[PDB]
């Protein structure tokens, strides 16, 4: 009920962090692992928006604000949370890094945000949940329903007193970034992705690719978007593998509250199932991952080592499969 907001104490003190000197380095990296560092994730986003947009790009009070209000508003869920959206926001500032020109000021600061604020207030539900059992979002938001939700939380969170990042742009660059910032978010929707990606393929490999064509933009942005919501499958194996028990950990979750529905989940949301879950791996990269980092490497070169990552992942659910797993850890 209501979207939640920081405390003094949570803006102020990150206003004060500094992050230590050794990181600098590696969070310049696309296989940085921010698992490790859990009390210096605000700072991290701090840090990332200062480097790619420059110190003054927004006013510090809001943006800690801004920044400790989004925390609040992401649920404790074993995946679609805090760290999840953090991650999301390194991936798109180091693809960001490599390709910097290529996009506006007022884009990354826009994409930079929208990573942080994709997955605001998930609940640890599928859209195919939502829809089978007509909750209320379901209805408000016919298709790509949490993310409508997602972006809606966004401009909530923007509203709140003092937390509006975006005030100084001019009137025409405000509506500019919020369609940035929406645009992003709906393309989360992994159902929009297979079309997208499809579409950029085609356009592509004819030659018609045009990035001062805003239609084209959109749809590149929006394979960024999927590439830096997937990007647990472009880390080191160990963190690929932790990652992918958090998820499965919601999936089943899920899949238990269809059984008390009267319907038999998917095979993935069975925690009955667990033994089908490297085939559904092998799926899943198969039909999405290395698809994704696939044309994302065709059309931003400097994003090859997702890919190769991706790659490497890939051939580790296959030893998995071929019953060559070694000790794993959770
Ligand atoms: N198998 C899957 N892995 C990830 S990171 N995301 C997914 N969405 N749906 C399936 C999966
Ligand atoms: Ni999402
Ligand atoms: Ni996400």
């Amino acid at each position: 009920a209501g979207t939640s907001i920081c405390t003094s104490e949570e803006w102020q003190g990150l206003m004060q962090f500094t992050l230590p000197v050794r990181l600098c380095k590696e969070i310049e990296l696309f296989h940085f692992d921010i698992g490790p560092f859990e009390n210096m994730w605000p700072g991290i986003f701090v840090y990332m928006v200062h480097r790619s947009c420059g110190t003054s790009c927004f006013e510090l009070e809001k943006l800690c604000r801004f920044i400790m209000s989004v925390k609040k508003n992401y649920r404790r869920v074993p995946y679609h949370n805090w760290k999840h959206a953090v991650t999301v926001a390194h991936c798109m500032y180091a693809i960001l890094q490599n390709n910097h020109t290529l996009f506006t000021d007022l884009e990354r600061k826009g994409l930079l945000i929208a990573c942080l604020c994709h997955d605001l207030d998930h609940r640890g539900f599928s859209n195919s949940y939502l829809q089978k059992f007509d909750h209320p979002l379901a209805a408000l938001y016919s298709t790509s329903t949490m993310e409508q939700h997602h972006f809606s939380q966004t401009v909530s969170i923007l509203q709140l007193e003092g937390h509006n990042i975006f005030s100084t742009l001019s009137s025409s660059e405000y509506e500019q970034v919020l369609e940035i910032i929406r645009k992003a978010i709906i393309a989360t929707d992994l159902a929009l992705y297979f079309g997208n990606r499809k579409q950029l393929e085609e356009m592509y490999q004819t030659g018609s690719l045009n990035l001062n064509n805003q239609s084209h933009r959109d749809r590149v942005i929006g394979l960024m978007m999927t590439a830096c919501d997937l990007c647990s499958v472009t880390k080191l194996w160990p963190v690929t593998k932790l990652t992918a028990n958090d998820i499965y950990a919601e999936f089943w979750a899920e899949g238990d509250e269809m059984k008390k529905l009267g319907i038999q989940p998917i095979p993935m949301m069975d925690r009955d199932k667990k033994d089908e879950v490297p085939q559904g791996q092998l799926g899943f990269y198969n039909a999405v991952a290395i698809p994704c980092y696939t044309t994302l490497t065709q059309i931003l070169p400097p994003t090859e080592p997702l890919l190769k990552a991706c790659r490497d992942n890939l051939s580790q659910w296959e030893k998995v499969i071929r019953g060559e797993e070694t000790a794993t850890w959770i």
